[PDB]
């Protein structure tokens, strides 16, 4: 089978937010909203903002599945590489097979689908800090898309849904990722393609 990506906001009015971090070719992390993309280094923070326009129940959680965007790959696992998988840079809760980690949280947990295979990470939902509107996610991305055996220069999407405390589904939202040495230029050169 195949998760569903449709934008879904829900009772909660869900949906996401990136911050403007533009294309120098220092940046380690840019997101493109004309593409729908973000681009980030290996192994490199990623800032997800979560926004709502009313609070969510107690119990309610976070989560983030990769998918292949292609339909002939859709229904293949998004997977570390042969060589990623084995290089032993565990923080000590994330499997070494999954693609996506949250880092700095440890009420993260990760899910290995006991009947499609697909990997997940998932985190309770909780409120902005003082003083602030929205809540951030950091999230880190272990393979370049690059990888051979992995995932092989293809594109894929990051799936982000808001799940009750049973897992049902309360909101939905996505965005392209590429995983390369040079974001910002590759983020400049693909936005000029589009025009
Ligand atoms: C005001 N908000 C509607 C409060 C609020 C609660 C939770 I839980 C998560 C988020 I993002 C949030 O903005
Ligand atoms: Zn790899």
């Amino acid at each position: 089978s195949v998760p569903s990506q449709k934008t879904y906001q829900g009772s909660y009015g869900f949906r996401l937010g990136f911050l403007h971090s533009g294309t120098a070719k220092s940046v380690t992390c840019t997101y493109s909203p004309a593409l729908n993309k973000l681009f980030c280094q290996l192994a490199k923070t990623c800032p997800v903002q979560l926004w709502v326009d009313s609070t969510p129940p107690p119990g309610t959680r976070v989560r983030a599945m990769a998918i292949y965007k292609q339909s002939q790959h859709m229904t293949e696992v998004v997977r570390r590489c042969p060589h990623h998988e084995r290089c032993s840079d565990s923080d000590g809760l994330a499997p070494p097979q999954h693609l996506i980690r949250v880092e700095g949280n440890l009420r993260a947990e990760y899910l290995d689908d006991r009947n499609t295979f697909r990997h997940s990470v998932v985190v309770p939902c909780e409120p902005p800090e003082v003083g602030s509107d929205c809540t951030t996610i950091h999230y880190n991305y272990m393979c370049y898309s690059s990888c051979m055996g992995g995932m092989n220069r293809r594109p894929i999407l990051t799936i982000i849904t808001l799940e009750d405390s049973s897992g049902n589904l309360l909101g939905r939202d996505s965005f392209e990722v590429r995983v390369c040495a040079c974001p910002g230029r590759d983020r400049r050169t693909e936005e000029e393609n589009l025009r």
